[PDB]
């Protein structure tokens, strides 16, 4: 799958065991545009990961990234960038409320843990 | 249904579905009146779309927080995606998203 999952623009793949979040989406890091969500299970595992659809339950839609965000255009000497800010609020009376917290938690920063 | 998870349509568009746009932390600033109006039945929608990232790159790409807020608690993203100048699309692509960006601060 890496060679031709490689291909998609990087806002398009998807990880996998075959293509992990580092190759698709490089090494978790503090810098302002590095990815900072993964632990080691995660990041081996991408999408193969035994919560993935409780971490996936918070990802936008489409229409729901352009409707909810705060998004700016940036030109600079690398090129033309589309910024995006923004927050989901969690729902506190779900009763898996407590769980999704645990399990953001687990990944949030994670990296800061492990070579 | 999570805000989130919402897709917006003529029939339930983008006002409805994510509030009016506006310049706050937790608004979205992105649309113009066309677009608000008809969400993903607006004729541009799949060349907006194409920027939207997939939930594992949403994940893989983004800073990610999580806050406790007078409101509540919070999931925060933050990230930025390249647009591809070799693709011959790319200066309408431009052209969009800039008509969209803050359009709400012109509505007439």
């Amino acid at each position: 799958s890496a060679a031709e999952a490689s291909k998609k623009p990087r806002q398009k793949r998807t990880a996998t065991k075959a293509y992990n979040v580092t190759q698709a989406f490089g090494r978790r890091g503090p810098e302002q545009t590095q990815g900072n969500f993964g632990d080691q299970e995660l990041i081996r595992q991408g999408t193969d990961y035994k919560h993935w659809p409780q971490i996936a339950q918070f990802a936008p839609s489409a229409s729901a990234f352009f409707g909810m965000s705060r998004i700016g255009m940036e030109v600079t000497p690398s090129g033309t960038w589309l910024t995006y800010t923004g927050a989901i609020k969690l729902d506190d009376k779900d009763p898996n409320f407590k769980d999704q917290v645990i399990l953001l938690n687990k990944h949030i920063d994670a990296y800061k843990t492990f070579p």
